[PDB]
């Protein structure tokens, strides 16, 4: 049997020998095909909701999925997670894990002790994914409602539903249904051993804000961002990243004092695109492209543990 | 052959490198004559006068513009001649005038917006068709009563439900929560739904007196959240304050701290999310009551401004306002 | 509290008339919401409904709705075809007390079975005022889909169900239901179909079209007594050269045949690439071949004319 | 500049010597191509793509195979009907024997019409078909603004500027006013590394496709096995399912040595082995993730090395 481990970062998923963990004994009770699969070990890394997320849980949890995956026994790891912020997690990882073995995020959009409880399925379908001898090098996924989904391009888009996780920009890369793993596509974009960026000696990551565009904007948002130590600010502009005037003025003000000012968008999907109405290189603004704020957010903190300049970044949203 | 306004509040949605000026007839504004140089047909199936309201890109809209196109739309409307309004707009923030105007305009006539996600000077222009396809919503005896209303990429959509959901594509316009209520392929018009939700002469909101509208700021949730934005936007004035929450509307807890400090203090505090779609919940995990926040419930962070923009205007009660949101 | 009848047909529904009893032992909060009675009009999965079927379920619910004391019908089906029967009984119920179908894309036994929740919110739908009038729904996976509108759009997935030119007209979560929009289509009371003495539906068949098609298939069905084809076309409604010289002799003959798409979204539409009235065809515009199929057997109960039939696709 | 053959199927795509007077209109409408490429045109059918046929596929995939075989020929660009491009793009993706760039490309509105969507999409499909990045993809569609490999794609839409779709894995990349970004690609075997091979062959085998609905009947099973039917997709309730009358004519068939792969009508996601169908005791293949019109293609091909139950089985579970 593969050795797996579960990583716990709140409680449990699914149902309402020790593996390690609570949580996981727990899950184990709940989903006892998941045994047949794999001999799983498990660890509480936290115990939160996702909305209580801190780049400190980022740094500690990314640090000991790299400690487990340099050990020859374990194969893969799968962390259970709240959906509400699993993007990020995901995305944050995928830059920061140094291994092609598989790393699965997966989450329950209903509580456990709902009727049709969609975590059992999705905790069974994401140990059949972290085991697959396909899934490795695709780097990290999240894996619920029968799809797998890329870390660069998975997001939670709708507020409730059981199928809320989605790739806008393009689609799930497999599917796993009763267990059954099918890979269709795969990210071209560099992950996991190919990044370039290494977080086992940071303590903190950058401050990096992100504010929320439209009509009637203000400056006091950006302003309270720089008083309060922003390294970089994420503008979730209007349709194709476009700022109101009053709010621009004072991105480029942020801009011009050493905070990176990256530009997204509040649309949802899509490029936010170099060379359309915002003259980034006058500006001194970075286009973050196919992305999403919240992500765009953690690739900025990323790239501010390497460098604030302009177009090292501008090349660095450009290759993730 | 019926009497139709288009109000631009910017350039040309259609066409490039026209002239205004033509012997057999002139709209009033140099604008809509370009608009109809470039797409002819149009003056075959109404009688056409322009008006320029703004002259500005829709990233720079602002409510004295809300306003200013709210009260004349009401007044072109109160004329027995007047069968219909467009107006021509840039697509970034079209969703909120939109919506602004069907919680404003007293009319069942129709209102249609259209603007056009490439240039018109670009190759594959999306303007021409989109402005011709408005033209005949505008026109259709089937628009009456629908509220104000998107044309975009052959579709018509409600303006409670519609969203720019895509930074650059021809097809950018949805209503994710919804669907579109209609279509129009070539000109031929064809509803399948309507909102059930009151619009237009049902609302209870009326801006003909109003100069100003409150302050209402936008936060965007993420993970290592902060309390200096909630703060910043109270001490600029703010009289309501739209979360985008992560998840079903959900705050990191120091920035719950600071809208719970927010709200005790007068300020609306309204969870919508940050995800996309679906309805930001009451009796999820936000304890709202106690907290004394509003749950915007199936609307986005853009639009629940607009509807606590016009609440304010009213009322800054929370019962009163959870009552507006559960019911536009 | 309301009286509510649950018709099982029945499909795979919730839990591992005895089928209703036992749903009702997998869903007991659905005794807080409602007093239920249940019938077993069928036995049978979705892929093997037949018109009779149809039209007892129909000649039922009519009569169920008749009595004052039932404020509204439930029907258990298999997703396969759930959207044909709801299609049809929104055109022969006449009532605007609520009909919701419900099913399940996982067996009751699975884990993370979708029937006991989808169940719930369906009596929840049918008991909630606001659903009186809005015609036949379905509801799966939180949402309320019109039975015009709805198509099974996945061959496995929990949501699996959409309504691809207009979405879902409402949400019910965790009982909770809410109305966003409506049908502007007549349905039920306004429809003008009638099948209370109907014994057998006319024969429609549908066939598919694609590169180097066929004459063969029309002819078959023909043959085999068809009175309607839907020809499930290529791109807006197209036929292949060949399969349209043999539909063109169809419609000649009396078999009204109606053009639809293989795509899945969008109008077959009317003055497009086909000349419909030279060739005696009909546009089944903002439809698909399985729905199509069922108007234009309902259609042919009042009659074949080419130009009656096009209205009738105009409207509903 | 690189040197791309553009290959019309019908006519112009774009606007109301390359070597064809489709191309120099095209060329014509869109003069801005004449800067990213010199390009060459020739005139392969002259139909719409509801017309397509066997043989216009065959002669276009031995002209495209010939084509990228020439070192001066960087890629090629084929202008098609909307309407079973889907269908053509498939086929040349299992029997092009190049990682050179071949892309599809077409309109759903009119050159002649108001916001024609094809001077545009001719133009995005000229930059990824010169795209570095857009070498051993496979086949793709390019439309709106979207890049679509051939597994993948399907025509959604009746009418949608935006019709086209890949609704089990999204579009593999974008361009956008000629910018060309890939963000995946398909681990499905394509191209070089397919196993077909047509070069010698003339007519492609019959399959014949049946939509499955309520009712259903036994008539059109067996008049396609009349006509000469090698294969039948059978397009099924939910997934996959026949009526049973049905059923037992496709069993039938099956014992016949006519192949009978079950898809789905529904438009999305895998029709599954080991479901509620027992196809190896009935003789049937499942298609899985593909469609009716698409596995329509696959068996074709597969019928030309094979009538075997596992080994065609095996190939719609490869590629
Ligand atoms: N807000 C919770 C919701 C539970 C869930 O859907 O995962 C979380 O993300 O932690
Ligand atoms: N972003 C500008 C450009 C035009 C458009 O995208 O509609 C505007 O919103 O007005
Ligand atoms: N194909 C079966 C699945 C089981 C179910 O849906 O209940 C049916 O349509 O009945
Ligand atoms: N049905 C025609 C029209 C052109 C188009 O839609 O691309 C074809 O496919 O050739």
């Amino acid at each position: 049997k593969p050795q797996v481990t579960i990583l716990a970062t709140g409680g449990t998923i699914a149902g309402s020998y020790s593996a390690g963990a609570v949580t996981v004994d727990k899950l184990l009770a709940a989903v006892p095909a998941i045994n047949d699969l794999a001999t799983i070990k498990g660890e509480q890394i936290s115990s939160i909701g996702s909305q209580e997320m801190t780049g400190k849980v980022w740094l500690k949890l990314a640090k000991r999925v790299n400690e487990l995956l340099a050990q020859k026994e374990t194969e893969a790891v799968i962390i259970t997670h709240g959906t509400d912020t699993m993007e990020e997690t995901a995305f944050f990882l995928n830059l920061t894990v140094k291994s092609q073995k598989p790393v699965v995020l997966v989450g329950a959009m209903r509580s456990g002790s709902s009727m049709s409880a969609d975590g059992p399925m999705n905790l069974y379908n994401a140990v059949n994914v972290a085991i697959n001898k396909a899934s490795t090098n695709k780097g990290v996924v999240i894996v619920m409602n029968d799809e797998i989904h890329a870390a660069r391009e998975a997001t939670k888009l709708n507020t409730t539903a059981v199928n809320a996780f989605a790739s806008p920009n393009t689609g799930k890369i497999g599917t796993v249904y009763y267990g059954k793993v099918e890979y269709f596509t795969q990210s071209v974009r560099p992950h996991t051993l190919a990044s370039e960026f290494d977080i086992s000696k940071i303590e903190e990551l950058p401050r990096v804000d992100i504010l929320y565009a439209h009509p009637d904007d203000t400056d006091v948002l950006v302003n309270a961002a720089l008083q309060a130590g922003a390294k970089g600010i994420i503008h979730a502009g209007m349709g194709n990243g476009n700022p109101f005037p009053l709010t621009q003025n004072a991105l480029e003000k942020a801009a011009k004092s050493g905070v990176v000012v990256a530009r997204s968008s509040r649309v949802g999907s899509g490029s936010t695109t170099q060379e359309a109405e915002v003259d980034d290189k006058k500006l001194g603004f970075v286009a973050t492209e196919s992305l999403n704020p919240q992500k765009a957010r953690v690739l900025l903190m990323l790239a501010l543990t390497k460098t604030s300049d302009r177009e090292a970044i501008q090349k660095i949203f450009s290759t993730y």
